């Protein structure tokens, strides 16, 4: 926890949660049975009541059909903005979308060298539409054998055999959705056995899209490099129109940034001295604060609390991972919560839709609206807390490998192998996932941090995660001095001071959104690489202490078939079967090298994901 | 009804239905979220408890979203159907699957004049090689503003701007699927009218793929043409080796069946005097039964009883509505539960893979099976029912409009208009549905069509609804002259006995499979074309007295989007909002024309549909 803003007059995500206790303890076993309308179909694994539906479907393939459902939605959640991006990118490859434009080509070169696309004398807008051409193509392949493009580019070699030879490599994104979703009707597929092959393949259809958003994210927009930024509630100035930015596309926030550049002026005149102040919540949030170092409010949970402050000018979400609650919350106050998407409207919000053509311009009514939001600002009502928490983020797969070239230009990756091969760094952990309220706020994630930081692993984190690292100061050069253990303190302060940062690096490391998840995948792949090996003989390991989104679980799904050993710490539906437990827990251990780790206890789910690393380390 | 194969000690799907009484109730509204992992979150609508989940959502928002995920299943059974047939489309225009050939040349010409293929003097394959690339761009195009090939092609130019000016004309069903899992992930769209608006769009994709499918394996197997055949258990023959063909994909079954023929040397040489007896069960049956005439065992809820009989040596499954109790009912026999499918494995039954480049040597191998089984078949143990209805089918929207040419060959449409304007007709109605274990099977069906039918209005069907039908005698001749009214029976007598059949009309007329019912859209358009008008002014309303599935309740909502007052008699959930039940219920007859009526009393419907029959009589 951290803040405790007591509303003491409005509901909150904390409150609704009570009043749903006690839960069905049916669908959290996953013996519950929706998909035709012949049920609801319930299972009584006990004392003699029903062990199959009306369709004659078993607690097996009842509990998996919905796994891989959730797995599938999550891949439509991640695709659909990694969609967005690729079909941007062929807009700026033929003269069009004008408000955008290529602003890191460093990184397009790069991202058509490990396409194969070529750049020696052939004009910016002819790479990028071989880009995009490419990128688009992995949402319409129809050849069911040939995989997806930036997976065969992005994965050691070895990883694409084993998953190739399995059939595990996805063709098509939007297909692979939609054939688990054809595939778990009333009557389809039904060996349990079969489903989660199903489901381990849409789950790197997921991948995919985190790939393709990351990368072409950065040609968009610019690699995060370090910068200095600030968490939590005190982020927000009184002084200042407050204009928080939440969802998950930064095509909407990079621009939003931009003009409220050029705006400031506007802001001082209506009589706000301290100019605008965008504050971010959620991904959208982390991805400016990963590049334009813009603070970062709160992460999921906490997310209603900042119109609690009565200062929040306005709210500009666009998708995923927004309160259907924040109108009603708003009402109370000034507030302006801006829905902007197609497919993304809450009742009671007021819709301003982002023409991606007419960028620039929406940006200006978007921030005209929260300018007159703050003329009817109440001003003894304002009670922002003074919570503001420095941290140091920007911490891309490029930058972390620029900062260990000023330890070693010659072998970059030198100084990262050898420091595990003789023990500095244990492991490394990478901390993803929400927020849920079936675990107490922020507080698994910096339990289990520290407790593996200080058996010497590297600590990395992305979105809910490393917003819940961000605030609680677990980002900052002194979080290392104070928390890591000898031989890990020993090599982040080398690196710490080589590229000049003013200690060491921080405990934890921000690598962006769910999406730039991918980002700690290239790290990987190519530690893999330079070892040459694959990653389920890497002492790496991935923790969502706290999960709940269907991306959570896609997200952790494709972690297993990448070769991590990883942890959910919040229980899917999955218990109900013991054969779908063994098939996530054994077996995939065996196909695909990485396996899940279901604990509730974050002190026990350390031990196991050390052990995990310790027995990953003998294997060398 | 009417077998009922009563078997002790053995469960079925009606002892799995009553093992679960009593069900939810809350999945039964709609008042149970289950997306987030959070939840279950649960809504109590009447005494205090929660009033939302932990996201924020009202039970309007959980409602309509569930019951868009379970259009947008839906839409991905069916589109995955179509896509089967445009990817053989494809390696038959390049040369490739020997097995398959454009059978109805015919055909495939006049599915190029409409969709705009050019014909003048071009090479067969070029002209199904444009037909296979213009369909897989419904599954791949990327303008969200470029509506789907076929639709556009297919149904009203005045349906045509509607939706357009809507903006329910979607542009690509792979897409619409996954944008609807997206949308409907935690955190993303809320609006009870935004979502379920969504949801007619990928209802509108279920329309496409019901389209292609259909035209396409036509062309690939032949346009039905009226055909006597027989229905239900007593199709089975002790003196030849029983083999059932359940599923949805024609690819499969016209194979198998052609094969059964050459093979009958081989199987009365083992011990079959009678040869092979390949029946039917739910769509794969009504497809090769519509285009050949093989007979129909059963529907849906008493595919298990084939098994009962004895005299089942084999199951050839492919996709979609395979209950998967039946490897668990064989064993008890001898009977040989056959997958095909990858994405459709049952555990327990066997798996021989389907390659369609190798279609009639796997045939083959499926069948020796078959005939080995047979000499397994303890005669001690057969019961075969001897219920043989006698049914005629085979009509296509192209027979329907040849026989109204043997009347008018100048104006074929002229015949069917006039009989409706005097009031011989006083209108059509399409039976779509499944079987349901809520509603005694076949029951509703019958009750419905006989007092439609005395009030003179045209029966058609579709599906497990037409097998009933069929298994009934209501699609005789026959049962014309007892059922109908005057007015109708005098009109169907007079094409039947124009067009030979020496009779009348059967009472009601199979208008094919599910996808099948693009051929009554198809034919609708064509008389709204005649008269100027659209669906929604023709006296058409559509019914499923019976539902249950995913693709019932998609196919359901594109009929409402059409403009056809559609009958749901098993309530989806929907009653928890009365929003979402206005929406479908009442605006829709303001925004889209076509409504959705709830009833479950079948006396009740029938009432209620005749009054929008004759309300749309009002009009014209
Ligand atoms: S539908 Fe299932 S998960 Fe929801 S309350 Fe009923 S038993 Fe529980
Ligand atoms: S799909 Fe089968 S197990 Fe699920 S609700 Fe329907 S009848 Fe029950
Ligand atoms: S999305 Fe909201 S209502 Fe639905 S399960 Fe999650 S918290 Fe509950």
């Amino acid at each position: 926890m951290l803040n405790l803003a007591e509303a003491n007059s409005i509901e909150t995500a904390w409150h609704r949660y009570e009043k749903q206790q006690p839960q069905c303890g049916f669908g959290s076993a996953g013996l519950c049975c929706r998909i035709c309308l012949k049920g609801p179909c319930r299972i009584d694994p006990f004392g003699e009541g029903p062990k199959y539906g009306v369709c004659g479907a078993d607690r097996d393939t009842i509990v998996a059909r919905h796994l891989v459902r959730m797995i599938a939605a999550g891949t439509a959640a991640h695709s659909e903005h990694g969609r967005h991006i690729a079909l941007a990118m062929q807009h700026i490859s033929q003269g069009e979308l004008h408000d955008y434009s290529i602003r890191d080509e460093a990184k397009l070169y790069a991202i058509a060298k490990t396409l194969g696309v070529a750049t020696e004398g052939r004009g910016l807008l002819a790479i990028v539409g071989d880009l995009a051409a490419i990128t688009l193509g992995d949402f319409q392949n129809q050849d069911y054998d040939k995989p997806c493009a930036w997976l065969a580019a992005s994965l050691t070699p070895r990883r694409v055999k084993r998953l190739g030879d399995l059939g595990l490599l996805p063709h098509n994104i939007d297909a692979s959705v939609a054939q688990t979703m054809s595939r778990t009707h009333v009557g389809c597929d039904a060996d349990p056995t079969n489903l989660i092959l199903g489901g381990l393949r849409v789950a790197m259809a997921d991948l995919d899209g985190s790939m393709l958003a990351t990368e072409l994210s950065d040609a968009l927009f610019g690699t995060p490099q370090p910068v200095v930024s600030a968490a939590n509630l005190g982020v927000m100035k009184r002084g200042a129109v407050n204009i928080a930015v939440n969802g998950h596309n930064p095509m909407l926030s990079d621009i939003i940034c931009d003009v409220a550049a050029d705006l400031r002026d506007e802001a001082i005149a209506a009589g706000a001295a301290e100019g605008i102040n965008i504050i971010g919540i959620c991904c959208t949030g982390h991805e400016v604060m990963m590049r334009h170092g813009v603070p970062l409010a709160t992460n999921y949970l906490s997310q209603e609390l900042p119109i609690l402050t009565g200062a929040l000018e306005a709210m500009v979400v666009d998708v995923q991972c927004i309160m259907p609650s924040l109108p009603r919350i708003a009402e109370c106050f000034h507030t302006q919560i801006i829905t902007t998407d197609k497919h993304n409207k809450i009742s009671g919000a007021t819709h301003v839709p982002f023409d991606e053509h007419k960028a620039v311009e929406t940006a200006k009514t978007i921030i005209r609206m929260a300018i007159a939001a703050f003329g009817r600002r109440d001003p003894n009502r304002v009670a922002i807390p003074a919570f503001k928490q420095k941290s140091i983020v920007g911490f891309s797969a490029e930058a972390v490998v620029a900062a260990l070239a000023k330890v070693n230009a010659d072998d970059p990756l030198k100084p990262l192998v050898d420091n595990v091969v003789n023990g500095n760094i244990q492991g490394i952990v990478l901390f993803v996932g929400c927020n849920t309220t079936k675990v107490q706020q922020d507080s698994a994630y910096v339990d289990l941090a520290k407790s593996l930081a200080k058996r010497n692993v590297l600590v990395l984190a992305t979105g809910c995660a490393a917003g819940a690292f961000a605030k609680a100061g677990l980002m900052t050069s002194e979080a290392t001095t104070q928390y890591a253990g000898e031989g890990l303190k020993g090599v982040l302060s080398a690196i710490g001071t080589a590229a000049g940062l003013g200690g060491p690096l921080p405990l934890v490391m921000h690598m962006g959104s769910c999406v730039d998840n991918s980002r700690a995948v290239a790290l990987a792949t190519a530690l893999a690489n330079k070892l040459g090996v694959d990653l389920s003989d890497l002492p790496l390991v991935a923790s969502a202490p706290e999960c709940m989104s269907e991306k959570a679980l896609a997200i952790g799904s494709w972690a297993v078939t990448i070769g991590l050993p990883t942890h959910v710490g919040s229980v899917p539906p999955v218990i109900g079967s013991q054969i779908v437990t063994k098939l996530v827990t054994e077996t995939a251990k065996d196909l695909v090298g990485g396996y899940f780790i279901v604990d509730t206890d974050p002190k026990s789910a350390g031990d196991k994901l050390y052990a995990a690393i310790q027995e990953r380390r003998a294997g060398l």
